């Protein structure tokens, strides 16, 4: 698995664990690891660099939790613009979906005269 195909799969995966509510990096990363059997591990520091990119983009934002449950821990959400975004993810491959079931269709169907 090259460089960034490992990004990209992270990427889906971090927003789609804040789609599902707002979460802290050491929890999304055990989170994952259940979530993948043990096999995917995640690391801080590229969780972290992640998330500050996408906070300046608008996907994401961040916020200070409770101070009761421990100290000063900060969680991550997915903004408004990060649902759409999603949702336009969403279209867009169903959208690529058809277009290539379409291709055979029409690739046979003309191959044939
Ligand atoms: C649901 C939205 C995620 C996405 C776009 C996206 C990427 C980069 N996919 C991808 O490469 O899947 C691999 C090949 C399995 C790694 C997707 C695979 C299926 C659906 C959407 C995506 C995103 O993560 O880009 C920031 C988005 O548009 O969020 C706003």
């Amino acid at each position: 698995i090259p460089k960034e195909l490992l990004r990209a799969q992270t990427n889906v995966i971090l927003l789609n664990v804040l789609k599902q509510g707002d979460n802290y990096v050491y929890g999304i990363i055990k989170q994952v690891k259940e979530a993948s059997n043990g096999e995917m591990e995640l690391n801080e520091a590229t969780l972290y660099t992640i998330f500050d990119r996408l906070e300046q983009d608008g996907i994401i934002s961040s916020y200070w939790g409770d101070e009761s449950q421990g100290g000063r821990r900060k969680y991550y959400r997915l903004t408004e613009i990060g649902h759409e975004n999603m949702r336009l993810a969403x279209e867009s491959l169903s959208r690529v979906d058809k277009i290539i079931e379409n291709l055979e269709a029409n690739k046979k169907s003309e191959a044939i005269k």
